[PDB]
DNA sequence: GTTGGATTTATATCATTTTACTAACTGATAGCGGAACTTTGGGAGTAAAAGAGTCTCCGCGAAAATGGC
């Protein structure tokens, strides 16, 4: 289960690797939390997801107990690693009081 | 012993909801003023001659302060 995002990135959650079409050799390392965040965004391409849903699905599976702002820190790190401008979002959008959005094109190879 | 990622605090910027202050419409209602009309209010007048008041009541006594001589 590997994804293509916005016709530019290749995302591997089983290996938590991010690959660029511009930089195929360069594979960037994303933490578990960011990988699970993007994985749920891909599992629901462009339908609005809820902050409780993300905190649950990410940290209820591993039994971790963290505060709500940890989700905000995870999204901030994902934004800095995706080189996505928060002012003009192209990959991840913040829908206030509803959660987040994956506006980029998502394709499922296999 | 350690150290670095992450899992929280720290500070700032952005978005959403509400407040503060506009205007326009709607609908009425009261108040004031004028014109007309009906009612009220004051005044003048009456040409046989007619030419002196009541007024019932009037079942009180003892003492003192007043004129009048």
């Amino acid at each position: 289960m590997k994804f293509i995002l916005a016709e530019k990135f290749t995302f591997d959650p089983l290996s938590n690797t991010l690959i660029d079409k511009e930089d195929s050799e360069e594979i960037i390392r994303l933490g578990s939390n960011e990988s699970r965040i993007l994985w749920l965004l891909a599992q629901r391409p462009n339908e609005v997801i809820s902050r409780n849903d993300l905190h649950d699905f990410v940290w209820r599976e591993q039994g971790f107990e963290v505060d709500d702002s940890s989700l905000t820190q995870a999204i901030s790190t994902l934004r800095k690693m995706l080189k996505d401008s928060t002012k003009s979002p192209q990959y991840v959008k913040t829908v206030p009081k509803r959660g987040y959005q994956l506006i980029a094109r998502v394709e499922t190879v296999e």
